[PDB]
């Protein structure tokens, strides 16, 4: 057939026997295109998408396929919070046959008993098939398409026997995430991570009736480093400090997310009746892909991929409010792990929300109770302490402040002082191979706000309970609104200063909050074309389907 793709973007590999040992794809040409280029790939997480089982008239659908899957990545927390960060490149593999056909496909791709999908290396006998990625495709695009531009050191042909994985570990500090997407509808999906041998992908599928999720739930095994919620076994030391969301750890006052104990839903429980790994929450992506991220692991990824840029400089879990009733406010509240202590306390925060959807359950009854501001905060730095003001008060429909018989405005403050994060250098950073040992809570600070409401408080129906995060320039980081949010798809597109669209190109789509001005250095070059200007940044977002245009030159 023929491409029905672009090809003036495009990289070339060199495979020998060991890659291609039936010579099918021996100099293979692989066109090259952006999903998202919004800073230069130095400043970025760098993801390299390929397809598996798509024919070069296929290309179309896998461009497509990879930016619905990576569209609906985004919509999770924490990968939301990092959408304009990405760097997104579709590498467009041509095999000979479709993967439901079961010819030759670029990858070698089959399903094992274990309904896992596997690079095999003796369908063929390509001794080196699996280590593709990283020997050829990685090196290829660093030297020709990556804004870094490292020249090709190994040749990847004639490597020897013994040391052939250290000239290629820089491949996975300047590209993120290899992916691969399998032109199929049958559900499966699996993570390799082993870097010191060269592994850092995951396979999944394009079309299965979960295929997004399964996407989403992949990455976090690949980029995010979190384990599956839903595995068997008993974490004993040294297991229990590399896990960043299993615990094995029975006591809370020692287990290592003691402080975000009580926080949404956060209640360590067993991960299935009779087991002994714990999990944070029974409700989490990693256990079943029918759920979001949990705090854990939205702390734990949010804090891995701080690691990949330079800019970001605190995490703010999304605050909540609670009727304070003593319950569940001390570590040996949280003794039980069963499954049923988890979903009764999940009900009793239920019972006692005053945030999010559950903001309209404030009433004139409140008076004389106590009411909690609670959140998770994670500072990025290792170097500058932060110091963060909790302001609450009572709200009238109106948008005024209620007072108490004495006219006073019933409003708390309280700040909070966030250390460092010294520990930074042990938590997955850029260059790292494993991660062997952390400090939980370093830099990290569970913020509690109590307030008391008085007797004589002058409460109305619709009465709110509204509440703000302020950094030390005053600078709201989350409020009462945060939860309950809009959000607006924006896009970002490639163009000409004519007009016209460069080729290879093909702007996907992310959200941000409603009002939200994008504040990004674009890449000074895309491909050999030198940017010019940009048409959307620094204006707030206010529609869904924005555009933002990035032009260039030539
Ligand atoms: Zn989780």
């Amino acid at each position: 057939p023929d491409w029905n793709v672009s090809t003036e973007q495009s990289i070339q590999l060199t495979l020998g026997p060991w890659y291609s040992n039936d010579g099918k794809y021996s100099n293979p040409t692989i066109p090259v295109y952006t999903i998202q280029k919004t800073r230069s790939d130095t400043e970025n997480m760098v993801v390299v998408v390929c397809g598996e089982g798509y024919t070069k008239s296929q290309q179309g659908k896998f461009i497509n396929d990879v930016k619905r899957l990576w569209q609906d990545a985004m919509k999770y927390e924490p990968y939301r919070s990092y959408a304009d960060r990405f760097n997104v490149y579709a590498l467009c593999t041509a095999s000979e046959s479709t993967f439901d056909n079961g010819g030759s496909t670029f990858f070698d791709v089959i399903v094992d008993k274990y309904n896992s999908p596997v690079i095999s290396n003796n369908l063929h006998g390509s001794q080196w098939k699996n280590h593709i990625f990283e020997r050829c495709i990685g090196p290829e695009f660093i030297e020709k398409i990556h804004d870094a531009h490292i020249k090709k050191k190994c040749d990847p042909n004639t490597i020897p026997s013994g040391s052939e994985y250290e000239p290629y570990y820089y491949v996975h500090d300047y590209i993120a995430q290899f992916a691969m997407v399998v032109n199929t509808k049958s559900d499966f999906g699996g993570a390799y991570n082993n870097r010191e041998y060269g592994f850092h992908y995951f396979i999944s599928p394009s079309d299965s009736y979960r295929a997004s999720k399964t996407f989403a739930h992949e990455f976090g095994h690949g980029l995010l480093g979190l384990g599956d919620e839903y595995s068997n076994g008993y974490l004993l030391d040294d297991k229990e400090l590399k896990s960043l969301n299993l615990s094995s750890v029975e006591d809370p006052e020692k287990i290592k997310w003691r402080q975000l104990l009580g926080f949404r839903n956060t209640y360590t429980c067993r991960n299935a009746y009779g087991s002994k790994m714990l999990v944070s929450s029974y409700e989490c992506i990693m256990r079943d892909t029918n759920y979001q991220f949990c705090e854990v692991c939205r702390l734990q990824g949010f804090k891995r991929m701080s690691q990949l840029v330079k800019d970001v400089d605190l995490y703010v879990a999304t605050p909540e409010v609670k009727e304070y009733t003593g319950a569940y406010s001390k570590p040996s509240d949280f003794t039980d792990l069963e499954t049923s202590s988890y979903y009764n306390y999940t009900y009793n925060r239920n019972d006692r929300l005053l945030s999010g959807n559950s903001k309209s359950r404030f009433n004139t009854n409140m008076n004389g109770k106590k009411i909690e501001l609670r959140t998770v905060i994670q500072n990025i730095s290792d170097k500058n302490a932060r110091q963060l003001k909790f302001k609450m008060w009572i709200k009238h429909s109106d948008g005024s402040v209620a007072t108490d018989s004495s006219g006073n405005p019933l409003q708390t403050v309280q700040t909070f002082d966030i250390p460092v994060w010294n520990d930074k250098a042990n938590f997955w950073p850029l260059g790292a191979l494993d991660h062997i040992k952390s400090d939980f809570n370093s830099g990290l600070k569970s913020c509690s706000l109590i307030y008391q409401i008085p007797s004589d408080a002058q409460l109305k129906s619709g009465d709110t309970v509204a509440f703000q995060v302020l950094d030390e320039n005053g600078n709201v980081l989350a409020d009462d609104n945060t939860e309950t949010q809009r959000y607006t798809t924006v896009s970002i597109q490639y163009k000409f200063e004519d007009g016209s669209e460069i080729p290879n190109t093909a702007g996907g789509t992310f959200t941000v909050p409603y009002g939200t001005k994008l504040d990004l250095t674009p890449a000074k070059t895309l491909y050999d074309y030198e940017f010019i200007k940009v048409d959307g940044l620094n204006k707030p977002i206010v529609s869904d389907g924005t555009v933002v245009t990035y032009y260039y030159k030539n």
